[PDB]
């Protein structure tokens, strides 16, 4: 019989290479910020970076992906300072899920949800603000998952609603960095050239799906990404 | 009497903590580039960063915040190379004010106003250009101010017109860095991870106000930012 | 006679200063990514940076510079997952030319052409991807040129089509760094402040020309940039 062939041994080694690839320092960290929309559609901000990412997604970036929009924004910019007839935008998301596939340094993950002008935790003066907020380092709150990548340590999910605890009309700061358990830094003087040369790969993608089911089958599953659906099931 | 209570002593200390917070290395540097528009409205580019900022705002970013616009741009891109019927855009600003609240290294502030393609000081060949221009390091030209933050050393204002000395149809490069009077660098090998992790917080905001009075009362005053109005009065 | 005057000696020295200026570490590296469009127009992405550049141009950035566009994008995002009636976009480019004027480190030039989501070389899983691709480091494949800058070593051109070998509906990652033949790094701890302070100058420009002839005479020639026209002639 061919019950334990050299062909099969080779595959087994290749399986391990594939499963451990996220730990490869020249791989990507993959983060997906899923935003759940008022018409039941999903908007996924898909980000891949080798080493680090730091970007604040504006209300405009989140809501797309005229004078009426402007009048509305006026009211988000200044309390009681706009002439809009509606309290909230049809285009704002109602909930979110941040999911990760990569060797992330969990202590480096920042998710700060603020108002239109990026004010978070009710702290509304530029002079009082700092880069370290209350609801900010979500690392400890990220759950593990089963699904395709069950039993690995490089998938994590965190979700919530856009309610008054954070903001109902949001901008969202997201940052993260790749883990390093070894002594030599990838930001060391020897490596800064590379940290910056590859800093732009890739640009965030804004992916609209007709509903969560469509998101799962047209993107999550075929791209082999982790995901927790609204019923709690991990893929 | 309660003429000098422990309650009041505590407040006094808190006042000092607040007043000195801009010096806190985990605070934000706040810069506002106010642009004065041809319909009397104001467009404020509001920027907060912990450590550094470097971005060239394009004509498109400044003028927003079709084929007619394109024909016009053609003429800015190449002398006498476009078919537009107008000499300038209704959407271009006529004057500007850069104001700062933060422990800025004044020698690090660059404001370079160029034409559509970012050519400054009449130097129009990419091969001749450098990152150091004539009208560029505005530090020495920044004035102090009174107003809310009178008697502090971390507010500064600089203004001017968009005329032929710089450009009447502008793009604008703005960079700055936080001061450091101490020996250990925030770009040191130990700190580069952080310099880049927080580099994106926050995104620039583009804030449109109906007029300068509205800007002052709906944004400057309630956000506790410094500002010099068109009559020279500091807030 | 005035056959060899001090006036002429001065000019000769100035000619050398000008010709060698690209080697000046405070000059710009200039890169132009020319994209050739289906209506015969050209779109030039014009980039100048002092030290490094790293950005992935999205399909949206390339194609500009509604529900129909969305339905089309759906199909690029997921195989057979969109309802569009057309196979390709009228707005996609058909070929490209990357040309450089600057003291580029040729080993630092990355040009990775991927599909809508930035997948390159047929590798379509985020977990399998790395920052080093097959068709990626184009340095060795860049040709020298004659034209204005004949006999210099700081001009290079590389071109190709957007076909199935790369992608017919592309996003494009472009990175590069300035050469350094000396011992002290411009990313060294002493210099990181500067590497980042000037990192944003300039923003990429998206320049539309009516045809290649117009591109050459309205931009290439008067800006003194190198260029190879469709007949192989260098300017
Ligand atoms: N001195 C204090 N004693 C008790 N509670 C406080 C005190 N200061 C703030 N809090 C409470 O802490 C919570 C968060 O307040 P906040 O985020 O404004 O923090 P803070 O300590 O006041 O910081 P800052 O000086 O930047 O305003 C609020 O519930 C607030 O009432
Ligand atoms: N190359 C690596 N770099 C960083 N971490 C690693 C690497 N290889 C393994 N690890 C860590 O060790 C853990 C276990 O690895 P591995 O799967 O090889 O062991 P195992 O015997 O199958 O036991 P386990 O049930 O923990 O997987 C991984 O989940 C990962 O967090
Ligand atoms: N050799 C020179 N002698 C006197 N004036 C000069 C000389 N070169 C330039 N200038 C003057 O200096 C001013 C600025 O010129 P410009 O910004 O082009 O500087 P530059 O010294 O010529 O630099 P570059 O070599 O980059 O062109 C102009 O008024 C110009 O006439
Ligand atoms: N923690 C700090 N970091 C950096 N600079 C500081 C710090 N504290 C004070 N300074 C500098 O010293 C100046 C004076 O500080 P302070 O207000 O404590 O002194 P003062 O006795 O009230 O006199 P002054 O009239 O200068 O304020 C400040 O304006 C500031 O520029
Ligand atoms: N073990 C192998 N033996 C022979 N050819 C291979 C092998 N693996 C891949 N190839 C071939 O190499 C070419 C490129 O494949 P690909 O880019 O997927 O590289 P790869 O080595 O399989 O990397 P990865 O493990 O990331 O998929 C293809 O023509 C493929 O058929
Ligand atoms: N300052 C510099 N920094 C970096 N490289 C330089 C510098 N000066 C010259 N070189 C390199 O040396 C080459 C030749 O320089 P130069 O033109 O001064 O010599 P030449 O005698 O005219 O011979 P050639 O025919 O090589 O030009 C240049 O093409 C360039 O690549
Ligand atoms: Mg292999
Ligand atoms: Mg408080
Ligand atoms: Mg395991
Ligand atoms: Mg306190
Ligand atoms: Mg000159
Ligand atoms: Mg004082
Ligand atoms: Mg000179
Ligand atoms: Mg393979
Ligand atoms: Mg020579």
């Amino acid at each position: 019989m061919e019950d334990y062939t050299l062909r099969e041994r080779e595959q087994e080694i290749y399986n391990r290479q594939v499963i451990k690839r996220p730990f490869d320092p020249d791989s990507y960290l993959t983060a997906d910020l899923h935003l759940y929309l008022k018409n039941g559609k999903t908007l996924t901000i898909h980000i891949e970076r080798n080493l680090f990412f730091s970007h604040e997604f504006t209300w405009e970036e989140i809501c797309r992906g005229k004078c009426d929009t402007q009048e509305y924004i006026d009211g988000l910019v200044a309390d009681n300072g706009g002439r809009s007839t509606h309290n909230s935008s049809y285009l704002e998301p109602v909930a979110f899920q941040l999911t990760l596939l990569g060797n992330f340094d969990l202590g480096s993950i920042h998710l700060r949800i603020g108002d239109y002008l990026g004010f978070r935790d009710g702290q509304r003066f530029p002079c009082k603000e700092t880069i370290h907020g209350r609801r900010d380092t979500i690392g400890p709150f990220m759950q593990g998952m089963s699904g395709k990548w069950a039993k690995e340590d490089y998938i994590h999910t965190y979700s919530g609603r856009f309610d008054c605890k954070t903001s109902r009309h949001p901008s969202i700061f997201l940052a993260f960095m790749r883990a390093n358990q070894d002594g030599h830094s990838s930001f060391a003087p020897e490596n800064m050239r590379n940290a910056l040369l590859y800093s732009g790969d890739k640009s965030p993608r804004y992916i609209l799906m007709d509903n969560e089911h469509t998101l799962i089958n047209n993107f999550i599953i075929p791209r082999c990404l982790p995901y927790r659906d609204q019923y709690g099931k991990d893929y």
